[PDB]
This record gives C-alpha cells, sequence and structure tokens, in this order.
C-alpha cells in the first residue's frame, strides 16, 4: 500500500523527450523509462529565452517528517493539469541508505519520481562514475608517492580522502600503504560516502564536461613539505577524471507517476557542500519547459541561501517564485511538542513554534524573491489547526496541498497561487553577500541576517586556517556553512526561532572545485554507519520480485 | 591501420541484430542504440532446443613477445559468419583499471574487435560496478556485525572477505580498518583486491540464473569463530542483498564485432585464482541462438583450457566440440631460447626448439577428448622457412595462418574453414580431467603431473594444514584452481618452453564456496596490481570530445 505499491503505469522516455522536442540522436536510453539527454539540447537552444524558475524549499527540519520533494512533484504533477509546460529537477539518492535505515521514493503518496527501484540503487551509474573519478584520483596520489615523491608531498597531509557508497563506519579512519617497499608509504585516511565527494559536488556545479576538467584540475589534494599545495592539476588527473565522467556529465530524464516529465541528476550533502540538483539539469531544464520546479537539501537556512548563494550566483539564475514547505507536526515540534504527542491537537504551540517559518520567510525576502508558503496537509491535522496557520501566514501568500493523497489535483490550489505570483509578482534576486568581502564578512553576513546570531566567534585552528586560504588566494570564494540543520543555530537543540545566539566555526576546510566550508561542529558525518537491524538483512528477490527494499 | 579503427566500425544497431537471433523486444534492455541486457528468459523458453557446436580458443605459453587470442577469435567468428554461418562470439568484459595503466587496449585488435569499444573499456553496462557493490555490501555487514556486539562470535583476525575497487592501487594491498575507538568500528587487518578478482564476479561467472548466484553467495565463507566454525554470507543474511544489487548484471550483454556479427560480453574473473572465463549465461543463451560459438579462456592452455574444461564446462554440461590453439612464430622463438628483442631474425632452430611449447599443449587438449586446430597468428616478420616449418611441426593437428588482425574475417577464411572440416570429422569425446571425488591433492597431481608436466606437488605445512582444515569442514570434493604463473609450465616463470624434471610447490591454499579450491604457487597472491612510474591516467584527455590516448 505504501509509496512503492504505487508501481503503475510509465510512458516510454523517449516520447517524452519529443514532447519537449528533444530530438532523438540527443537521447541514450536506459531501457524504455530512463535516458540520458545531450548536452547539445542547451548548446542549440543556447539563447532560446528561459522558462520561469522555481525553488522549493522548507522550514526547518523536525523529526515530524515535512515533505519538500513530495510537494515538489505535486507542485509540478498541478502544473501539468493547467497545460503548462513544466518540468522538475530532484537529486540522485545515495545507494548506502537503500540497505540501511532508508529505501524510500522520490516525494511519495501520489507525487512521486519512477521507477522507484532503480532510482535508489545503480541509476543510471552516475554515481559510480563519481566514485571512480575520486578513488583513481586518491590511487594517483598514493601512486606518485610510491614512485619517489617527484612533487614532495607530506603524506601527512593529504586531505584527499577515498570514497564509497555504502554506510561503512568502518572505513571512517583507516592506515593504507602498508607492506613494505612494494606496497606504497604507510599513512591515515578514510573513506566517505561517494555522494558527499567534492567530485560530486563539481559534478552538480560544471558548465559542461570542460567546465568539470578544469574544476578538477583546481582541486587540492595535500600539501608539500614546505607547506605548498598540490593539485589535482599538478598531478595530470584530470583529464582521467573527466573521462570516467563522460557520461555521467548528461542528465537523467524520468518520470511522475503522472507522466509529468523529471531530471533527476547529481545529489551534493546540504552542509559540506551547496545540496542542490545539478547546474546542468536546471538550466537544460529552462530551455525546454515554461515552468521548471527545483529543490535544495535542509532547511531554508542552508539549502535555499546556498541555493541562491551558490548555485544562481554561479549558473546566472535569477529565481522567480520560492515555495517554502511546512507542516502542522512540525511546527507544534518547534513550539515544543515532542514526537509522542504529534496525534493531539495544540493551537497554541502551533502558534508559538511558527516563529520558525516567520524567520524563514523573512529569508526569503531579504533576496529579492517571490516567496510563497505550502502546508503538506496530513490525516491529524485539523481544521482549526490548519485555519490557525492559514491566517497566521498574514504576511505572504499560502495555499494547503493535498498531493501526497490527491495527485496533481491536490496541488491544483497550490500551483495557482505560484503561477499568480509568477504573472503579477515580478522578481528581483540579489545575492545575500558579494564575493569581495572577508571569509568573516561573508560567514558573518551568513550568520546575522539568514541565522539571526548575534556575532561569530572563531576558534585557534580556525583562524590560522582562514589566515592560510585569504594567503593561498582563496579568500575570493563563497562560504558553503557546514552546520547541523536542526536549528537556526549551531546548537541542534535550540529549535524554532532561537534569540540572542552566537556561531562558533571550529575549523575550516576547502573546495578548490567550488568553494570554502567552514564547519560548525562534528558536521564530520561524512560516513554513516549501517544499524543493529539493517534492510539489507531482510531484503531479498524471489525467482521475479523484491520484498522489503 | 591504427588500432582505434573502432571509430569508422559502422555498427548496427543492436536491437536489429537481436530481433536478428530470434529474441523478442520484451527480452532487450538497451543501453544507447548499441548495447543491450538480455532476459534470462531467453535461455528459459529456449532450453529444450538443441546446442550448437562449441569453439574454444585458447594459446600457447604466453610471453613478452604476444601471442592474439581475442583478435583470432573475433576472426575466427568473423571468417564464420563471411562463410554464412550462423555465429556468436562470447567474451570476457576488462577491468576498468588496466585503462589508466599501461593498457587501454584494444577491444580484441586491429581488424578483429568488438565494439563499442571505450564503453567495453570503462563502465559498460556497469556489470563490475555491481560487482564492486555486492562484493563491499559484505565486507560492510561483516563490519557492522563486529560493531553490532558479534553474536555470531568472529575473531576478525581470521576474515578472509577482503574489500575490493576496480582500480590499480597497491596502497590498498595491506592496511588497517575500524580505527577511532568504540564509536567507529573494530579494528582488524585487511586490503583491497581488484574488484573482477572478486570472488563475486567468479560467482557471475558460474551462476545459472538469479536464484543460483543468490545461493552461491549464502555459501561464501568470509571468516571463522573464535572456535574455527565457518561463517558464511548466508550467515549474515547478506545474500538477499548481494543478489538485489546483481538484478541487472545477471543479464549477459549484446554487441558486435567490427563485421557487425553479433556478440555477448558478460563477466571477466582472473584466469589464476579464478578460471578466467566469461559467464555461463551468455555462453548458455549463444549455444540455443546460434549453430556455432566461439569463446575463449585466460591465459596459456594449461590454465585457462584447463579451468574452461574442468569448472566451467562440468558445471554447464557443455561438450566442447573443437578448440582452437593460437601461436606465433615470434613466441615459439622465445621459448626456444630467443630473447625478446632479436625476434625479428630468422632461426628455424629455436623455432624447432621452441615448438616444443606448442607439441605439449596440443597433447592437452587430446587429453579431454577435443580435437584441437592450430593457428598462426602471421606477423610481418615471419619468413616463408619459418611459417613452413611451424606447418610441418604442427604434424598431428590441423593448421593455418591466421591474417585476421589485418585482413578481418576474410584472414580468418582458412582456419574457419579447417574448423569447420574438424567439426565434420572428427566429433569431440568431451570429458574433465578429473573426478570431484578424489582428494585435494590427488587433484592437484593429476593437473600438475599431466597437463603441467610436473614430476609432483611439494606441499608447505600452511598447505598442508589448510587442505586438512579444508576437508574435514567438508569442502574436499570440490574442483580445484591453480593458481601460477602464466609464463611457464613450472612456477619457475623463467622456464620458458617444454621444461622436465621439475616439481610444483604450493605454499598456500584457499577456498572459493562460490564453487571451488585455490591453490597458489608463488606470488600469483598479485590481486590487486600496481600503477607504474608514467602512468598512462597522465596522458588522457578529452576535449570537443576527442578522447585522446587510451
Ligand atoms: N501529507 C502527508 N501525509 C502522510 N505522509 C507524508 C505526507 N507528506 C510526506 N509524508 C511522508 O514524509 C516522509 C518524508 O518527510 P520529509 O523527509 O520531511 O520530507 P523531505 O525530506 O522533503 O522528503 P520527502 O519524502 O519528498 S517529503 C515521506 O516518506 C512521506 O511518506
Ligand atoms: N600482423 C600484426 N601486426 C601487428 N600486430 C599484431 C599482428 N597480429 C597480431 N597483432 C597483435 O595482436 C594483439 C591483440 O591483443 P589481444 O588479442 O587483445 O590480446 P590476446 O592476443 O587475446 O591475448 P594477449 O594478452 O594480447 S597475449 C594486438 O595488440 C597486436 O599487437
Amino acid at each position: 500500500d505504501i509509496e512503492i505499491a504505487q508501481a503503475a503505469k510509465m510512458k516510454p522516455v523517449m516520447e517524452l523527450a519529443r514532447g519537449l522536442g528533444i530530438q532523438e540522436d540527443e537521447v541514450e536510453l536506459y531501457g524504455k523509462y530512463k535516458a540520458k539527454i545531450s548536452l547539445d539540447v542547451y548548446r542549440r537552444l543556447k539563447d532560446k529565452p528561459d522558462g520561469k524558475l522555481i525553488l522549493v524549499t522548507a522550514i526547518t527540519p523536525t523529526p515530524a517528517g515535512e515533505g519538500k520533494t513530495t510537494t515538489s512533484v505535486g507542485l509540478t504533477d498541478a502544473l501539468a493539469r493547467l497545460g503548462k509546460r513544466v518540468m522538475v529537477c530532484l537529486r540522485e539518492p545515495s545507494l548506502g541508505p537503500s540497505f540501511g535505515i532508508k529505501g524510500g521514493a522520490a516525494g511519495g503518496g501520489y507525487a512521486q519520481v519512477v521507477p522507484m527501484e532503480d532510482i535508489n540503487l545503480h541509476f543510471t551509474g552516475d554515481i559510480h562514475a563519481v566514485t571512480y573519478a575520486h578513488n583513481l584520483l586518491a590511487a594517483m596520489v598514493d601512486n606518485h608517492l610510491q614512485q619517489g615523491n617527484v612533487l614532495n608531498i607530506d603524506p601527512r597531509t593529504i586531505t584527499w580522502r577515498r570514497v564509497i557508497d555504502l554506510n561503512d563506519r568502518a572505513l571512517r579512519n583507516i592506515v593504507i600503504g602498508l607492506g613494505g617497499k612494494a606496497n606504497g608509504v604507510p599513512r591515515e585516511t578514510g573513506f566517505d560516502i561517494s555522494v558527499a565527494s567534492e567530485v560530486m559536488a563539481c559534478l552538480c556545479l560544471a558548465s559542461d564536461l570542460m567546465d568539470l576538467k578544469e574544476r578538477f584540475s583546481r582541486i587540492v589534494v595535500g600539501y608539500t613539505y614546505d607547506g605548498k599545495p598540490v593539485t589535482a592539476g599538478d598531478l595530470e588527473a584530470q583529464g582521467s577524471m573527466a573521462l570516467l565522467m563522460k557520461d555521467a556529465i548528461k542528465p537523467n530524464l524520468v518520470q511522475t507517476l503522472e507522466n509529468t516529465p523529471a531530471f533527476i541528476h547529481g545529489g551534493p550533502f546540504a552542509n559540506i557542500a551547496h545540496g542542490c540538483n545539478s547546474i546542468i539539469a536546471t538550466k537544460t531544464a529552462l530551455k525546454l519547459a515554461d515552468y521548471v520546479v527545483t529543490e535544495a537539501g535542509f532547511g531554508a537556512d542552508l539549502g535555499a541561501e546556498k541555493f541562491y548563494d551558490v548555485k544562481c550566483r554561479y549558473a546566472g539564475f535569477k529565481p522567480d517564485a520560492t515555495v517554502i514547505v511546512a507542516t502542522v507536526r512540525a511546527l507544534k515540534m518547534h513550539g515544543g511538542v515532542p514526537k509522542s504527542d504529534l496525534a493531539t491537537e495544540n493551537l497554541e504551540a502551533l502558534r508559538e513554534g511558527f516563529a520558525n517559518l516567520e524567520k524563514h520567510i523573512e529569508n526569503i525576502g531579504k533576496f529579492g524573491v517571490p516567496a510563497v508558503v505550502a502546508i503538506n496537509a496530513f490525516p491529524t491535522d485539523t481544521e482549526a489547526e490548519l485555519n490557525l496557520l492559514y491566517e497566521l501566514c498574514a504576511k505572504a501568500g499560502a495555499e494547503v496541498a493535498l498531493s501526497w493523497a490527491k495527485g496533481g489535483e491536490g496541488g491544483l490550489e497550490l500551483a495557482r497561487k505560484v503561477l499568480q505570483t509568477l504573472e503579477s509578482r515580478p522578481s528581483n534576486f540579489h545575492v545575500l553577500y558579494n564575493l569581495d568581502l572577508s571569509i568573516k564578512d561573508k560567514i558573518a553576513k551568513i550568520a546575522t541576517e539568514i541565522y539571526g546570531a548575534d556575532g561569530v566567534n572563531y576558534t585557534a585552528e580556525a583562524d590560522k586556517a582562514i589566515q592560510r586560504y585569504e594567503s593561498l588566494g582563496y579568500g575570493n570564494l563563497p562560504v558553503v556553512m557546514a552546520k547541523t540543520q536542526y536549528s537556526f543555530s549551531d546548537d541542534m537543540t535550540k529549535l524554532g526561532r532561537p534569540r540572542n545566539f552566537t556561531i562558533t566555526v571550529r575549523e575550516v576546510r576547502l573546495s578548490a572545485g567550488g568553494r570554502l566550508i567552514v564547519p560548525i561542529t562534528g558536521a564530520i558525518m561524512t560516513m554513516p554507519g549501517l544499524p543493529k537491524r539493517p534492510a539489507a538483512c531482510n531484503i531479498d528477490i524471489d525467482a521475479d520480485g523484491v520484498i522489503t527494499g
């Protein structure tokens, strides 16, 4: 009965490709229902007009669940119904979690992206391609050391770890290169989940296969003995890294349960990285559709700011609308109601928890972009609970989305407000900070105006880090804040709209292909682990079809 | 010329070739216009139909001078199609790693190639990723189990199951895992072998369908308890999941020769620590779609041909009909003592002396009841006097010259004709070299004695313990898979030719419970090769889309 049990009624992607004016020759199929679209679609429609861009985001995440993706597909079906040319772009899910805790649908209920099972697994192999690009580089680093260490690297400062797309704890901290002189140079490193890879990040912000080629070459792998940074470039790896990505580069065309054309392509981390689907997918989509709907990871404080300040900045996008999702269950949790008690109506809690969404809204304001709230409706979520909220959004447009349950017909109301927004409410999009400010000034501008901290503190380790980067010349880059998503602040316990608090950046990491990363805590969760009773244990496939994936 | 001839190839859509073979559209799964996975439904509905003839191609003891196995197989297949035969060639998928180290070598070679080359050499249909991730999921599961209070009671120090990656990465040979304290796993020594060396890959090649492969996984031994009881993947309830990751990898991939002859590429394991053959699934599907099926085996005939007969044929009921054994003048002369550099110079004496290597392989193939035909892979430097002596010399077997590299199928016409002729007048009487119910040590001697011409076999203490342990754990009625050097009949790689008065030494014996017993000689321990000083990775680029060199 769950979102899986809606495996039913897909149209061959090939014809969809025609329903968009993609030529047959620009389609590399993967069976009938997955295909890869060439980057030629953009290059021949280079100068055509762009359709409108519709970033869906969410309020501060909670154990209550909200529903970005679900609402995003539903936003999409609904626009379909209204005879508009409308595409979605989503992120590809890591394989890892299918076997751990997760194993879920792209969206949900009646607003899903299909075929569900391929998307979760080996899809079109975009992640294996990231994986090999990463590990090849790692290999070249180590081989070089084996080969006499011409570049005079300090093995002890390699910051290039290896990658794999499984929840594997036991690979977090490892020692390689043992066995003697035949078998490499001993050093300490680890693995991270593939999707966390700088290479996954580059895929997602590259203009094209040559932009990818360059960004790879910019990547720092570690430093030499007299502190001079070695690069992917220095190791002549970038060419090979690109070859491995020859196909990953192209976006994947798929569909909605309601046959609405979808791209899913790329999938970065939302803290350590910016957490948007790829730029290739969205700029391509813009030329095939009048209305593109896309999303970002975590809450609008992280995903959206990074959407605007990273993704739009680089790609010359000018977001026209922005939806923000919220649930009643969730806000009550922001009001301080435990996860056990969500069943009960609590109009006073929802009133207090609303402060969260209220801040988020002010932040979408701050970007010169037309906000609109959307509530994913729930079985427990009552009429006085909804009414209390609907009026509480007395500041910016609100609608209810019965999507998870009613399909495109349930996000019919919601899509109206958006289209009314896009016709009557023009945009004035502008990045929050300026790329010539100070790493600190930049962080500060994110902390105060977006989160609402009074100020920012820095550790000893954080300053000699910053120092080095400014003076290594990497100070002109944007800032991608690695912090807990569960609060505006870096204190996860502090839900709602916390006031009179500061932000402390413990460390600073570089991503030379892209931008600058300031961690707030152990965001060190770049490799999660399997649970006591993992899903692998119960996954099976009989003499035909799958139980429990 | 220019062995990226695979550009101008002119490929027929695979779908077209498939319906050409009698495959329905619903049994075809496109990967672009030129690649397809093919349902196991095709075999099922054609189970009752008769097999075509099976032709194995193998070669003489490999050398620095090169021999030409695959080129000859594709070349044969094409020569057969030009003769109007309904034919298929089945080949192994290459590992990705060699592409960035030394190779990125030809689909098959010269005018004998299976294409799309580039994709065959890189991700192809992603069968190797499926193997990598099935294999590592087992590993990750092993570790987490230790991490979760170790109910099954594994001694982590006894875990034989390593990790895997499809790159030449020596630094991953010996590593220490699970560091950082109570939260980060349990410290233990392991390493990574190259993906294609995975037992998960050997299983794929030896499986009959997804259920048997799923079963084979449940028997995989990962380690031992504190008490010495074996612990298996079944015991970790992992086989379902691994099976899941192989849902598509289980289907063979349809592709074509430069001449549009259909071809299957599927699986590609090692030929020492495994049997170096492509998958039973491809081959068995090809026997029902085609009147003739050409396939090959890794290394020389003493290893790959042996294992093809004694492992792959054993499991599948195949009865090989003929065998094409590939040799060159230049390699034979090396075997007769000529150094790599002086190979162009005419030398009928070292040719005569080196022929002993070829003679022996012929003799061996004889021992399975399958008639042999030699293929001479012509080289421009070979004199008439030379080639001619090589024929006189092949006194026992059909001989021919293959010009398959230079002249496509047409160069294979002579060979093709010799095979068809053997097919018609000299039916095989196939039988494996050994019964399963001998002991490990008896089986080994059969192989070492009969096929290597070894005097006998010696064993170290470690070998003796291992064989005693495996036999009492009940794995002693299984086939034996010799991992030795391929550069020699002996396990001294420097003994070329047909060495005599020699002895094999088994140093260490390992178990693959998705099949059988692996017994190593030297450092055939090399299950994770390394990158050279100047790796091909450094001189690879892409521009407009012009993939330069590799
Ligand atoms: N209106 C609804 N009624 C019932 N369940 C819902 C509803 N909306 C979402 N869900 C469930 O909430 C789960 C995920 O909620 P979240 O993870 O907060 O949303 P998300 O992280 O943006 O990704 P999703 O699954 O597309 S909402 C999904 O597995 C859905 O099954
Ligand atoms: N007349 C010829 N001139 C030049 N090269 C030739 C000629 N005939 C054969 N070859 C070689 O045949 C080689 C083909 O190698 P493959 O067939 O891919 O490997 P294989 O021959 O199946 O087994 P190995 O590993 O090479 S011993 C090419 O690399 C060529 O160098």
